[PDB]
């Protein structure tokens, strides 16, 4: 049976025609810091790590060897597959992708048994998922915004018209927040504190009644630990350019729009995908911004496997 995957950032997901989402694990790897080698992938890393075995270093490269990338790839393959015969794949890669990049891709994932192997964009991919009329000769735009990237696009008739993608989206966010307090209160704070935060209490604004926390890092002048209490006000600041780019690569792509696609636009709205999106009030910031509709899709972390699992049905396409 034909699969699609999405090898996220953070977390990956394999798609399974008719079975839909099978596999939902951690994109890490495990690798014996003795000879290099990877020696587990997704899950089984995970375990190899909480037993603690020595020799082992875990790492996130989705955040571009080829080795690893087949390896990885031939670990969520077999564990997704009852056998029918080696499956058709398609897997989703950034917008900015190049063609080198893409045939090596390709190469990897056929590597990983895979009888041929197709890529498809991200944003591509998340418009199929949030279900907008991608095939119509219509205008659609998605924002998808994951933890490295933030992917606009504007589709229509089965292609993408016009695209943009940014290095600002949720990793970002998270150490807009960590400088913040290293500048307000001489306090360092670690990325799981910052990620805490920006979940918690995080905003795009309107951060009113959101709430206050406590929150644990680093003095730097005596370099002791000390706790704080941050506001909700606060991180909305600590966002605020964060958001105003993810604002102006919405505005730049409306910009490079067709006039009737960006009418189309208009009256059907734009979407929002990926984990990034769950910001408080992104949607409404970007609304109020753009003088247009926002709206978070409805499974917006499920969006890009699922529209990479449905390009299947139109492998013509991609192939
Ligand atoms: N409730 C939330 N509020 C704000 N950000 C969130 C929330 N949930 C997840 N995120 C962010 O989503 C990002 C991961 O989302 P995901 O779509 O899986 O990324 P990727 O496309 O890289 O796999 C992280 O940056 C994380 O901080």
């Amino acid at each position: 049976k034909d699969l699609g995957i999405d090898l996220g950032t953070a977390n990956t997901l394999v798609y399974v025609k008719g079975k839909g989402i099978v596999l939902r694990e951690p994109s890490v790897v495990a690798i014996q810091r003795d000879t290099k080698q990877i020696v587990a992938v997704g899950n089984e890393a995970k375990n190899m790590i909480g037993r603690t075995p020595g020799n082992i270093v875990a790492l996130r490269p989705m955040k571009a060897d080829y080795e690893t990338t087949a390896t990885m790839m031939k670990y969520y393959i077999r564990k997704a597959i009852l056998f029918a015969g080696k499956p058709y794949v398609m897997v989703c890669v950034p917008y900015g992708i190049t063609a080198v990049e893409e045939r090596a891709v390709i190469d990897a994932t056929r590597q990983a048994g895979a009888r041929d192997a197709y890529t498809i964009e991200e944003p591509f991919a998340a418009a199929i998922g949030a279900n907008l009329p991608v095939w119509e000769p219509t205008g659609s735009m998605v924002v998808d915004i994951g933890g490295g990237t933030t992917e606009v696009a504007v589709i229509s008739l089965g292609g993408i018209v016009t695209s943009q993608s940014i290095r600002i989206a949720g990793d970002e966010m998270d150490e807009a927040i960590i400088q913040y307090i290293r500048k307000s209160y001489n306090l360092m704070i670690g990325e799981r504190t910052a990620e805490a935060i920006k979940m918690e209490i995080g905003s795009a604004g309107n951060p009113e009644g959101i709430g206050n926390m406590e929150i644990r890092g680093r003095d730097l002048l005596t370099g002791l630990p000390k706790t704080i209490e941050i506001s909700a006000e606060e991180v909305a600041e600590a966002l605020r350019d964060t958001v105003y780019a993810i604002v102006e690569s919405v505005k730049n792509t409306l910009e490079k729009t067709p006039p009737e696609l960006a009418a189309d636009i208009m009256d059907r709205g734009i979407v929002l995908t990926g984990g990034g999106a769950l910001l408080r009030n992104l949607d409404k910031v970007i609304s109020q911004e753009t003088d247009m509709p926002v709206i978070v899709a409805e499974n917006p972390l499920d969006c890009v496997a699922i529209g990479t699992g449905k390009a299947l049905d139109h492998i013509d396409l991609f192939k």
